[PDB]
C-alpha cells in the first residue's frame, strides 16, 4: 500500500515524486521534479535543509534517517501540517540518493485535538 514517497539526489534535489505524493503536496511530477525538497516545508527548516543534508554527508551521523521524525510540511497552497519522515538511504551512479516516505497526521492531529477540547 503506496505512500506519499519521494526521492532526491544529495544535493536536495526532487528526482522521482510518487502520484500519492502529487495529492499530499499539491505539486505535480513535472512541477516537483528539478525543485529543491525545501520547497516542501516550511521556514525555519526550508532554509536549512542543504545544511541538513550537508551536515549529514559530512558527519555520517544521522538524526532521521533510521530513525523517523514527526514534523512539519508546507502545501503549494500555502497550508501546513503535521506528518512522519522515514529517510533511507541509497546509491545510484556513484553518488548518493535519499528516499523519504511521508505520512500525512493531519486527521490524528485533529482528533487528538478535538478530544482535547471536547474535555
Ligand atoms: C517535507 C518536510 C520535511 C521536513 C520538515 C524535513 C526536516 C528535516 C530536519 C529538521 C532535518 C535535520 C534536523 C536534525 O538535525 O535533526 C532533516 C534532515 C534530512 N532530511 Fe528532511 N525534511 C523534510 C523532508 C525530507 C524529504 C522529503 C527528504 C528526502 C526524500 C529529506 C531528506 C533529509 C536528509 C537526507 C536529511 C539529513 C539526514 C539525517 O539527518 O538523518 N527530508 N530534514
Amino acid at each position: 500500500i503506496p505512500d506519499a514517497m519521494i526521492v532526491i539526489d544529495g544535493h536536495g534535489i526532487i528526482q522521482l515524486f510518487s502520484t500519492a505524493a502529487e495529492r499530499l503536496f499539491g505539486w505535480s511530477e513535472l512541477e516537483a521534479i528539478g525543485q529543491n525538497v525545501n520547497i516542501l516545508m516550511p521556514e525555519p527548516d526550508r532554509s536549512r535543509h542543504d545544511s541538513y543534508i550537508s551536515r549529514y554527508r559530512t558527519t555520517s551521523d544521522p538524526h532521521i534517517i533510521g530513525i523517523g521524525a514527526i514534523v512539519t510540511g508546507k502545501r503549494r497552497d500555502g497550508t501546513t501540517f503535521p506528518m512522519h519522515l522515514s529517510i533511507g538511504e541509497m546509491q545510484s551512479g556513484g553518488e548518493p540518493y535519499f528516499t523519504g516516505f511521508v505520512r500525512d497526521l493531519t486527521e490524528h492531529q485533529q482528533t487528538q485535538a478535538r478530544l482535547q477540547e471536547l474535555q
